[PDB]
């Protein structure tokens, strides 16, 4: 690939060199390797989380009594786990022959924690088997270890799918990069109150923005529009996971 | 126990003798054995199932596509299974020494099917592990076999707890008899629309009547009022099973 020509930047004013951490350098190499290997598409969708949110908020005491804080991440993790089993092509990886998919029968999901040294993506194993307060506790443990440089490489391995949430900061949508060899990543941005047509008038509904990027060699446009459709439906009534 | 004196019933008019099936005779002996062994109390409670009902009704297509019909029995079975694990004294039996309880670590639940030959109580094993449509299908299979005299004694064994539902016929509450050696049985009667105080005015809420009878040697009044309280809370928001 052609390199970028170097520029004498000091010709235009004062410059200062600061170095990158090794974590950043690893980060950079992996993103660029994903970028060039994966033909990326992003499918955008909005989910109605008005009731999910009122559930989250009422279980605040139960959560506090358990010493965990119930955020949105466990509710996303649980729904994505159910879905990674309903639609197994999203839970798989392209075999190195390029002629086979390796379907995984396990669901482990990573989540992006941006730390000062750089990006870490801790993995929660068997997300399909744990409960909202278990996932709540573990997510928080893993993120604290990640921030404290005390996360062991053991916990950064063999994820199936990644959730990347920037909802705590802002934004409307973004296009995340697939964390190859995984085949998809869900970006989540900030929920807003929004007018939604009910057949007669517009009703304010709390809308969550989802941005699914996927590896188009393995997932086609319709499979991906179906994944964000189902996910928006599960987040609108999470009781459907019960059936 | 003193017997009832025989009466010449034909002295008062015409009589006819019809005989009881062996099933009825077994039924009769067991009820009387339970009656005399178990000091019975019944704890009554009403659960607000307005939203559970609207869930049930919306999943009608999913259920039809799966070939099952989603009634209320699976939603009761799932909630009682969660509860039989939260409050383990309800999932146990009095040891024959009378000085120990045997706590069971498995949840299998029976349910009363009244058939022409008499009462049968088929058992669904590991209710805690199956899903609403799995329990829906199995419940219906078992009840058809029960009606058809094709249920094998295998499926009438080792239940932990019994649900007895007469909601399909009518009534306000009743006092069921504990199916000993189990320690409790939930009777369910007919749901009605009811005014419920919201702090300001009365709101119509669809109320389900529950009648828990229990073996008072093993369960005390407060443990039982706590079981129907929790069950009414889980049926009001079944998503709490998720956490
Ligand atoms: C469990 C944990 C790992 C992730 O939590 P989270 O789901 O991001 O939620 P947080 O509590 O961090 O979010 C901060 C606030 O923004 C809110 N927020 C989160 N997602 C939101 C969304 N998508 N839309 C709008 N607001 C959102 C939170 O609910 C929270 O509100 P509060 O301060 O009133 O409680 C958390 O303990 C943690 O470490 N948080 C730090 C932020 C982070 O790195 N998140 C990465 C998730 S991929
Ligand atoms: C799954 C099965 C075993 C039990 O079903 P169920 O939960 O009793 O529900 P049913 O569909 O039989 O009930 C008949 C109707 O009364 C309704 N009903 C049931 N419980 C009710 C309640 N507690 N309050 C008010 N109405 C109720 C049902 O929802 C159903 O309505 P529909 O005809 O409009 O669909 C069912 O297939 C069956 O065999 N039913 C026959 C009745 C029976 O023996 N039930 C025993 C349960 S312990
Ligand atoms: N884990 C890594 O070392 C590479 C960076 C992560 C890939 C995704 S999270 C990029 C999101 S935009
Ligand atoms: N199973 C039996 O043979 C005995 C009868 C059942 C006990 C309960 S269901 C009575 C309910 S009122």
């Amino acid at each position: 690939i052609p390199p970028i020509p170097p520029v004498d930047f000091a010709k235009y004013g004062e410059i200062e060199e600061v170095p990158m951490t090794r974590l950043m350098q690893i980060g950079a190499t992996n993103l660029h390797r994903s970028w060039l290997n994966v033909p990326h598409v992003t499918q955008f969708e909005s989910a109605d989380i008005t009731e999910l949110e009122a559930f989250r908020v009422a279980q605040k005491a139960v959560a506090k009594k358990a010493g965990v804080k119930l955020t949105v991440l466990p509710l996303l993790l649980k729904a994505c786990a159910y879905l990674l089993k309903e639609l197994p092509d999203f839970n798989s990886s392209l075999a190195p022959s390029g002629q086979a998919l390796i379907r995984k029968k396990y669901v482990h999901i990573g989540f992006a924690v941006d730390t000062p040294d750089g990006l870490l993506v801790p993995v929660i194993r068997n997300v399909d088997q744990k409960s909202l307060l278990q996932l709540a506790a573990e997510a928080a443990e893993l993120a604290e270890k990640a921030r404290s440089k005390k996360l062991g490489a053991d916990a950064m391995q063999g994820a199936c799918f990644t959730i990347s949430s920037l909802g705590h900061i802002g934004g409307t949508a973004f296009t995340p990069i697939v964390n190859a060899p995984e085949v998809a990543i869900l970006g989540v941005s900030k929920a807003s109150m929004q007018p939604v047509w009910d057949g007669k008038a517009f009703q304010p509904r709390l809308m969550l923005p989802l941005s699914l990027s996927y590896d188009h060699r393995v997932i086609n446009g319709a499979a991906a529009a179906r994944f964000t459709k189902r996910l928006g439906d599960l987040l609108a009534d999470i009781r459907a996971i019960l059936l």
